[PDB]
């Protein structure tokens, strides 16, 4: 069994390996697979987003254990959902799981709520290690879902907003900057390929208008030029070629986009 | 096994692969789990403070390898410690494990000179590879700890000076911020809530005096406030919901601070 | 059958951790030990640095899987090679295993065009997950390197250039900073200790002239001052004791440094 680790506690200190050590006491046979634990403190919907794309990468005997908790120690629950692969996802209920549910969407699901699954004593500023991992741990040692609480409808299970992508009526589609590629730079948009229907295209934003061509991947524009691509997770997105699209033309996560061709 | 690795070198080279190479040349068997890498370089009291919890979280088969090891390639020697859980700690005998001992006390100490177990020949400028990673391997693939070297009197283990919270008389405590919770900024002191015996507190330091309620967790005040609240590892600490209190206040690690009710 | 893996993908978010994703579902009895991610976007000489002592630290039953691959999705191929230790490399043939391959030769290579070894559809900006990393967990799980597609000479395998030290004539040698040591500001030269044939040395840049003496280890001199030593990878670095002779001299990576005696 393989667990999938995410929270927002960082890797710069002892506490998210604190984590590994509660998961090795309780399943010693279980392999640990950190996501990351670098999420922006309290950011559940950065969270989710990184989510999004681990079901389908990972075995189906996965449980991916992921939090974070700025609702440690209150009436927010814990929940574990079996998803149609197979995998189970154990979660604070406050959206975390949005993405990764669209992808593979939720069959059932449970709230924690049986101590024997939890490490106790709780400490209330940390559900995310005492009840989440703990009950992460659980599962990967066998431990089944139905016994972690009480069933729950999947739809109970809290989601966040998500912003579709609109087609304005000449063709050009109104969007949504979901996310950047941090490391590089590149603007990843909620805007799908055949919602667009080697051409060129008009992208428009709050900053500027610029007319950008249309390539399969960075190195079929020269360095430092931009290119309009569709990206690893089948979304278009923006960059330049060993450049930083963010730095030159400002964009940011959550700024409305609008594209369309020629 | 499980080899629970710290250090000061990075994770943002290969330096601190090169000693999981080590580990698996050693012990092939032995599973690897990072406590961190990130250690201020050279900050010994930095990493022995990140130490101190993990030999609860841990199992009790468990080995310890750790280093801040600016001593390297001098007189200071590595040890090796069997604390009253049964898990080994291998170290400089710096002072890095003042904290973890304190938590769970050594039981037999061992100072490392036999060269069967360092990585030969040993590179004068990365003993913490080359004897301390080393030596934890060879303890981990079921090297006995006395065979390490000559025992020790526990007494012998270099420890760092630790300032005690100390109660003034009138019922406040006169403490020190002993770390911040860096991805947060939550401030972590030395005084214990039983020698503070829904109430309010005064809070003074050097910056200024606030009065601070009490909560359990971070979310029984609304966003952007303080609170006083006794954090995972039994201490009081100061916060800001969903906030930093290290930005808000700029208390820093090593100030006194100064905590009583009303 | 242990996979090191690097890239430059940054550990930040979710994406590294898809590649160990897809490792388990190939390879479930693989054993991940990452090297780093975080070498600097788009910077193979960087990456193929930090891969040099990889192959001499870890077993020979380990398989290297490396991408730093801005050419990701056009003619740049992936190649597996074997070393004279027994290990495979995997990685994109654009001079990432130059130095790798110095210190461990290649005896034998081939490209990777044999479809059984990706992971399919493959996306054009990601072949370093779906070419690199597909492949290596292929060779981890037992695939045979000969099945991955045509061998080829080891001549064929491209080379990023390297500059030797040149000692002058007098006994001072030119050379170069090959890398900074980023925790701590030390400085790793290409100058051979054996090229200089407790004495002390004249070091020349264009910043600056000094007279700095020799050790074996960082703390034969007092907090604070500089030291020319032999790095643990037996080449001439530039330190301080507990100091940065990074920040305090200015010098840079790539620079030309020239030392001699007294
Ligand atoms: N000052 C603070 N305010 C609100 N929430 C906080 C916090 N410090 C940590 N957490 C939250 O505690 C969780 C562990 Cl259960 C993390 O996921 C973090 O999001
Ligand atoms: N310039 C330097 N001065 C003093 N100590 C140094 C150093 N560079 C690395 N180390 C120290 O070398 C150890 C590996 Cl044995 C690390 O733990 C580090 O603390
Ligand atoms: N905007 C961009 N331009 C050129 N190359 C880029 C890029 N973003 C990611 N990569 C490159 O994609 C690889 C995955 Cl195959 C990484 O190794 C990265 O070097
Ligand atoms: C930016 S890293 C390269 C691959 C990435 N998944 C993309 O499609 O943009
Ligand atoms: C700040 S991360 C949340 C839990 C932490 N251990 C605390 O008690 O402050
Ligand atoms: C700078 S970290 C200490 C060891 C390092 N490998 C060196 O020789 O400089």
């Amino acid at each position: 069994p393989i667990i999938a680790y995410l929270s927002d506690i960082g890797n710069h200190d002892e506490a998210h390996a604190l984590g590994k050590g509660l998961i090795k006491t309780i399943a010693p046979g279980a392999e640990i697979v950190d996501i990351t634990h670098q999420v922006t403190p309290f950011d559940v919907r950065e969270g989710g987003l990184y989510l999004q794309d681990v079901p389908a990468s990972f075995p189906a005997n996965t449980v991916i254990a992921a939090y974070v908790y700025p609702e440690t120690g209150t009436s927010t629950r814990t929940v574990v959902v079996r998803n149609e692969k197979g995998q189970l996802l154990v979660a604070p209920n406050n959206g975390l799981l949005t993405w990764a549910l669209k992808a593979v969407p939720a069959v059932e699901a449970w709230e924690v709520t049986s101590p024997d699954v939890m490490n106790q004593p709780v400490t209330p500023t940390w559900y995310g290690k005492d009840v989440v991992v703990a009950c992460g741990a659980h599962l990967a040692a066998g431990v089944a879902p139905s016994a972690v609480g009480p069933k729950i409808d999947v739809a109970k299970l809290v989601t966040l907003p998500t912003t579709p992508a609109v087609q304005l009526g000449d063709g050009s589609v109104r969007g949504e900057v979901v996310r950047i590629d941090k490391a590089f730079g590149n603007v990843w948009t909620n805007i799908s390929l055949d919602a667009l229907s080697g051409k060129t295209l008009q992208v428009t934003a709050e900053g500027l208008s610029v007319e950008i061509p249309y390539y399969a991947t960075f190195g079929e524009v020269p360095i430092g030029e931009p290119l309009v691509y569709n990206n690893s997770r089948g979304k278009v997105a923006l960059g330049l070629n060993q450049g930083s699209f963010l730095e030159r033309y400002g964009v940011a996560a959550g700024d409305t986009v609008t594209i369309g061709l020629v």
